[PDB]
């Protein structure tokens, strides 16, 4: 196995849907009181501004990516697919900073626009071996320029 067991950055996050297989409901919570996000350029080191109008006109999807889970039983395949979307946002930040891992009857997920910075808290986060939090918003393009 490997925390970086990604399919060359595509839609591995969707794999989380497998969690539904358990349906043990180890946790009763899952959704937290989220809200709008700050609109501004965010990157790990520096973005690549001054881009052409073609690319920009091509498509624009700026959103914040942040989710932490590590338990058995997560019936939310639908919401999973939505994760792939937020992934695009991380691109503008650095270059897709998401990690996935599967062990036993429980799976853990971790996605952040920065990644490295999150790796710090991720230590204790995954160490808990029991967490169910999710956060996804897209107001005023919270991240991507």
């Amino acid at each position: 196995r490997k925390k970086k067991d990604i399919r060359d950055y595509n839609d591995a996050d969707m794999a989380r849907l497998l969690e539904q297989w358990e349906k043990d409901d180890d946790i009763e919570e899952g959704d937290l009181p989220e809200h709008k996000r700050p609109s501004a350029p965010i990157d790990f080191s520096k973005l690549d501004p001054g881009k052409p109008e073609s690319i920009l006109k091509m498509t624009k999807k700026g959103k914040t990516l942040m989710m932490f889970v590590t338990v058995s039983g997560n019936p939310t395949e639908k919401e999973t697919e939505e994760i792939t979307s937020l992934w695009q946002g991380s691109l503008f930040n650095a270059n897709y900073d998401v990690q996935r891992f599967i062990v036993g009857s429980d799976r853990a997920i971790f996605m952040l626009r920065d990644g490295s910075y999150a790796w710090e808290i991720k230590d204790f986060l995954v160490s808990q071996d029991r967490c169910a939090e999710v956060t996804l918003e897209g107001q005023m393009y919270p991240g991507k320029g």
